[PDB]
């Protein structure tokens, strides 16, 4: 019922995620603030272990680059375990998405930028996610942020093949464009109300038609030209035909405002 990090003690509110021996809390300090958690079970691999190392410090390393990524204030690290103190938020992106029925055009396109940056300051750095997904991003202060760089062994709020990229299938036996892919899978669902092959329950099937040319993807008309222009664009099986982060940055949805 109660935390100690560096001096500090927090009350425990509740959980809100968990994973490979590891937990995320929903705590407040002595002034009653409110903060997310992370605990680690390190009773792990030389390489789990060097996995959580190296996420701790890049994450922490892009803090002062980004707004868009999470917030970590301070963190405990022994032989036994991990506490790890940082921004709490409202909702993790996935959660958000089942509970709403339909989603702002305004909204989309602000959360969209948001996305698109904070993939944009990882990939400056030399980091790929690598599995991207809405799980991965947290709403705070009606704005999206990166909560992990997919380093480390990825948790749960409180998996699916619908958001993985053709190349990382095909290359079975690492591109910032996977990243791209990615993004775009999360927007498509943001705008159509599924991923693109969600239809698929058969997975080797699902595989197949996500790697397969011939198997076209529908766009259905929108009012938004834009949008459906970045969906396709995003979308492509070729990661050298797929469009890049930089790109759509400078894209007309996100520079020109309707
Ligand atoms: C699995 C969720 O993990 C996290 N959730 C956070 N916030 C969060 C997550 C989930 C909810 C929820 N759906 O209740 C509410 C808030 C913040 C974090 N810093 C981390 C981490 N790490």
């Amino acid at each position: 019922e109660c935390i100690s990090v560096k001096g500090r003690i927090y009350s425990i509110l509740k959980q809100i995620g968990s994973g490979g021996s590891s937990k995320v809390f929903q705590v407040l300090n002595e002034k009653k603030q409110i903060y997310a958690i992370k605990y680690v079970n390190l009773e792990a691999d030389n390489q789990t272990l060097d996995s959580y190392r190296n996420e701790i410090a890049y994450l922490n390393k892009l803090q002062q680059h980004s707004d868009k990524i999470i917030r970590l204030y301070d963190y405990e690290i022994t032989d036994q375990y991990i506490y790890m103190v940082m921004e709490c938020g409202n909702i993790d992106l996935n959660s958000w998405l089942k509970k709403k029925k339909s989603i702002d055009p305004w909204e989309r396109k602000s959360y969209w930028k948001n996305m698109l940056e904070a993939v944009h300051t990882i990939h400056q750095h030399g980091i790929v996610h690598s599995d991207l997904k809405p799980a991965n991003f947290l709403i705070v202060d009606g704005m999206l942020k990166l909560i992990d760089f997919g380093i480390a062994n990825q948790m749960q709020p409180d998996g699916t093949v619908n958001y993985m990229p053709p190349e990382a299938i095909k290359d079975m036996s690492i591109s910032p464009k996977s990243d791209v892919w990615s993004l775009g899978c999360i927007l498509y669902y943001m705008t159509y109300g599924k991923t693109p092959f969600q239809q698929i329950i058969n997975q080797i099937s699902k595989l197949h038609a996500i790697i397969d040319p011939n198997h076209e993807i529908e766009f259905p008309d929108i009012p938004e030209k834009d949008l459906q222009d970045v969906l396709k664009c995003c979308l492509k099986r070729d990661p050298k035909q797929r469009i890049s982060i930089p790109e759509l940055l400078a894209h007309p949805y996100v520079q020109i405002q309707t």
